[PDB]
Order: structure tokens, then C-alpha cells, then sequence
């Protein structure tokens, strides 16, 4: 039960979508993110799924729980075991209204990793293409985006999901969509994704945007 | 945050493992499996995680539950919502002792899908390489392997995980290891994987092996 993609998007679930990855020259992040790819456990945890993909990909030290002990890994359930994390915003609130861009950043920063929040309002499409594309060539850092689905031709509201690769020939980014029951990963034209982050989240009264994540040293 | 690999195995989490994928001509399965890649929810559910990766990739009509409704998708928690699945072996039993190859086959078949169970004792490495390598070239069917982790230099017992791709130059198979907190995906020599399948499961007193899955056309 997958939803159908608007003509403007190229699904990863297609030959075209696979070739956009095999031809892309900015994709170093796809392999680790794919290894950690996860379904948001409820329809408002897209930010939590996205964070744990990134933190697990960065290999930073993970929570110690009964679940997988002795093994340690970020999961959507144990992400909030960090008291500074709940302090930002409680899990039962995220389970209702999700998380804003600034909150996403603080929730990542609660685990001591380096974050840079970019509101669409404080930048422009060129430095986003330039900077994001650069990140996608490098290990040890990642990109998460927060965007209004409606503006790239999907249903519907604000979403969060990491990016895995950029296709230089088509000017499209690959979104590793954590709503896996709903949409496959899609290749979205920078034009559409920009429009999509350049939207005001009523919750924050601030624009959506994108966040760079890396380790502090 | 995983265990270190034995030298005989090339992790997907390396340059070597990444290009073993890019230079394989038997990999059509990797893309849809990668999109469904999950962590087994407890340390005995590797069979259940493997099945749902395959059923979700096959676009088998999925359970209808509250969790993701209106969207329909296989999860480890809703796989046993089908009464004939539970009849094969109860979730509470799988959660303790996992599943044998034979039970793996019957659990898949309980969803009306076409399954061919191959115990190692009734075939041989050469027809395993040939038939799996060709399944990895075709859409609409998938391969799950059951194997003793020791025989490939991993810790430790019988495991289950789907196969994504076969790299002809090296004669290695990519295991999409659902124990994601413990090991990354690994490229394992065909000979090594045969050794591991050709072992007797004390639970079944039968050899381990591999399973082909497809839609009932
Ligand atoms: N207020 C943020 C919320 C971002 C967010 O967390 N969205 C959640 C729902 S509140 C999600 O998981 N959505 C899945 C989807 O859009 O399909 C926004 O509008 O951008
Ligand atoms: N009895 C089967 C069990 C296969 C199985 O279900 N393994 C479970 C444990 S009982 C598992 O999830 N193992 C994870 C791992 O070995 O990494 C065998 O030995 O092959
Ligand atoms: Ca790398
Ligand atoms: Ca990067
Ligand atoms: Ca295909
Ligand atoms: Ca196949």
C-alpha cells in the first residue's frame, strides 16, 4: 500500500531512480544511511527516525538498554532515554505534533554531536545546493531536511527525512523517506525541495530548512 | 558500534564492500530490500525481520492494523496477525528459540506466497550459486538464507537473513544482516556461506539452507 508519486519526483523504486544513484557523484552518505534505514514507528516520529539514522551512521555512543544489550544502538524508543533529550521536548509530545526544525537541532545537540540549523529564511537555494552536495561527498557528516510534502507533490504536511545523495545531471536530491509504509525514497528537484523548506511552520512561526550533523572531533 | 569482521568477510561498511555492489551484475534485489531493511526487534526474531523485508519488497498485501492505518505494511509486530502464521509457530516461541528453515518456509507460505525451501542436504554449492545468482538478477523474487554464523567467522549461532546481491568477480554474496546492532551487511564467499548452511540445526535435526520466495503468478 504505497502512494503514487507525482510526475515531478523520481522514485528510488524504479529503474530511473536506481540509475540516478549509480550515476551520481555525490553519494558517500547513501551507504551508511541505507544500513540504518528505519520506519518511523508512528506517523509523527519522522524526526526521531531521521535522527537515529544519522546518529547510528555517525557511530556515536549509543544508549545502553535491556533491548539489545550487550549491543548498543539508537532506536526510536531509546532515543529519549537521555534526560537532556526529553528536556528539549518530551516524547509524548513528539508522538502528537512532531518536532520543529529548531527542536530537531536541539534534540541532536543533546547527544553532544555538532549541529548547524539552516532555516530557509536565512539562506538561499544556491548555498543549499552547493553545501548539501558537498556534504554528500564526505563521510562523518550528514544532512537532514524538514519540508512541506505538499510543495514537492506529496501528502502533505511538514516532514523530516535525511538526504543520501545528489544527482548532478538532474539536479535532484535523494530523500531517504522514513515514512516507508507511505512513500519510497524519492529523487526531488532542488527547485521543489527548496520551495518545500521555504515554508513557515505554524508551530514555530519560522521557516523549515535543513540541518548539518557531524561529530565534534 | 558493531563487532569486528573476520578477514574472510568484506563489510558493506567499507570502500571494498560498496564497490562490490557497484560492480555486481546481480543486484536487482538490493534496491527493494535496502528500502525495507529493518533491525530484528529482539535477538531471536531474525527470521521474522527477514520475512517482512521480503514480503514488503514483494508488495504482498499487508496486514491492516491501527499502527499505520490507512497504510498497510508488514512489521515484526503484525506479521503474526495472520492466524495461519501463528498456527505454524507462536510469536512467543519464535521470540525465544527463533525459527528453523522449515518453519521459515511455512511461515512465508502462510501468507499465500510461493516458497521453495532448499535444505543443504539436498542440493549442492554449485546449484546454490547458480540459482541464487540468477534470482538476484530478477525482480519479483527473493532469497533468504539460514546459516550458522560460526562457519563464516561470526558470533555465533544459527541466523537468518536475506541476500541482496552476488558479486561475480569475487564470488561473494551480500547478506542483508537484520542484526543491525551487531554486524553490518557482509560480502561472504560462496564457499563460506555453503559451509555455514550445511550444518545441522539441533532444533530441527535437519540441515540449514536457503529459501526462494516469489508471488503466486
Ligand atoms: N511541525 C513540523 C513537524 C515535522 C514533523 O515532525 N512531522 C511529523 C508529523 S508532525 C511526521 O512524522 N510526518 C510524517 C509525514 O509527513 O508523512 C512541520 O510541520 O514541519
Ligand atoms: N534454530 C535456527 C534459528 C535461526 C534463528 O531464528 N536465529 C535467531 C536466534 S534463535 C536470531 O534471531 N539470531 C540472531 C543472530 O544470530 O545474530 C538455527 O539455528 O538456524
Ligand atoms: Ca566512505
Ligand atoms: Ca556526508
Ligand atoms: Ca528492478
Ligand atoms: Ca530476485
Amino acid at each position: 500500500q504505497t502512494l503514487t508519486l507525482s510526475p515531478n519526483l523520481i522514485g528510488f523504486n524504479s529503474n530511473e531512480g536506481e540509475k540516478l544513484l549509480l550515476t551520481s557523484r555525490s553519494r558517500e552518505d547513501f551507504f551508511p544511511l541505507s544500513m540504518q534505514f528505519v520506519t518511523q514507528v508512528n506517523q509523527a516520529y519522522s524526526g526521531v527516525a531521521s535522527i537515529i539514522m544519522v546518529l547510528n551512521s555517525l557511530g556515536i555512543n549509543a544508549p545502553e538498554t535491556a533491548q539489545y544489550s550487550p549491543y548498543r544502538v539508537f532506536t526510536q524508543d531509546n532515543f529519549f532515554s537521555n534526560e537532556k533529550t526529553k528536556a528539549v521536548i518530551a516524547p509524548e509530545v513528539v508522538a502528537r505534533q512532531g518536532m520543529t526544525l529548531d527542536e530537531l537541532g536541539r534534540l541532536i545537540a543533546s547527544y553532544g554531536v555538532k549541529v548547524k540549523v539552516n532555516h530557509a529564511s536565512d539562506t538561499n537555494i544556491e548555498d543549499f545546493r552547493k553545501q548539501v552536495a558537498e556534504n554528500l561527498k564526505q563521510d562523518g557528516n550528514f544532512v537532514i531536511v524538514n519540508y512541506l510534502r505538499k510543495e514537492i507533490g506529496q501528502e502533505r504536511g511538514g516532514h523530516i527525512s535525511p538526504l543520501a545523495a545528489y544527482n548532478e545531471q538532474t539536479d535532484r536530491f535523494l530523500i531517504m523517506d522514513v515514512s516507508r509504509y507511505k512513500y519510497p525514497p524519492v529523487w526531488v528537484k532542488t527547485t521543489d525541495l527548496w520551495k518545500a523548506m521555504n515554508t513557515v511552520d505554524s508551530v514555530s512561526q519560522k521557516t523549515r530548512g535543513f540541518v548539518f550533523v557531524s561529530k565534534t572531533q
